């Protein structure tokens, strides 16, 4: 009986990850019976050192992720057992981004200390370290509130309007080349550089869901953040 045979686990052994990185378990064969999922979860019981509570979420018939309830300790070695498989990984700095829809800001802290790039005359900027002018999703396509984690980081990725439900050649379609792209949902939500959107930054929520930053702020956050680091969206 190898129905719950585990092919692999993320983080990999010795991987360096951000401080909300889930434990992602990939099974050797799909578990197509949702009733067998609770037994599968028990067979892949996640035991970390330091101890952490979490919640299982199935991403596919053969992938379940265990989402920690709290952040891992930064700059640490986390020991990890996933049903007998003994592993470990490392965390880097706690790089946390908090988007405020009402304040039109994106606040970046590193290990608790708010910080941003060294500012180099005609654009909004706050005198407060780490607080970046941002533009969230407009009321038609709002940025959803929640607790996210960085799923991937890409340079010069092309984003279409088909991600929010609009063909490219449609009245309000788009096809953008985006310089710095920090992906925070599998659906296609990003923190990213939006130079065309410079006037709205810090003032208006004019994007279609994504968290828009200046190129300089996006570049700094992109270079600071790691896959697994948390991103909070608040009203
Ligand atoms: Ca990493």
């Amino acid at each position: 009986s190898y129905g719950f045979a585990v092919a692999s686990v993320l983080p990999t052994r010795g991987q360096v990850v951000g401080v909300a990185h889930p434990v992602v378990v990939t099974f050797s064969a799909p578990i197509t019976n949702p009733a067998n999922r609770h037994a599968a979860e028990r067979a892949v019981e996640v035991k970390s050192t330091p101890a952490m509570t979490g919640k299982f979420e199935w991403l596919d018939n053969d992938v379940v992720q265990w989402v920690p309830d709290r952040f891992w300790p930064a700059h640490s070695t986390v020991e990890l057992s996933v049903g007998s498989l003994s592993s470990d990984f490392k965390t880097g700095p706690a790089v946390v981004g908090v988007a405020s829809i009402s304040q039109h800001t994106f606040t970046v802290s590193i290990d608790g200390v708010e910080e941003g790039p060294p500012p180099p005359h005609h654009r909004v900027h706050f005198g407060e370290d780490g607080v970046m002018p941002a533009s969230m999703g407009r009321p038609e396509y709002p940025t959803p509130v929640g607790s996210y984690t960085v799923l991937s980081k890409e340079r010069s990725v092309i984003m279409d309007s088909s991600s929010v439900g609009i063909p490219v050649d449609d009245p309000d379609g788009y096809r953008l080349s985006v310089d710095y792209a920090v992906r925070i949902t599998s659906r296609g939500l990003y923190v990213h550089s939006a130079p065309w959107a410079l006037p709205a930054l810090g003032l208006e929520n004019v994007s279609h869901g994504c968290i828009s930053l200046s190129r300089e702020d996006a570049e700094w956050y992109y270079n600071a953040v790691d896959i697994g680091d948390p991103v909070i969206v608040q009203e």
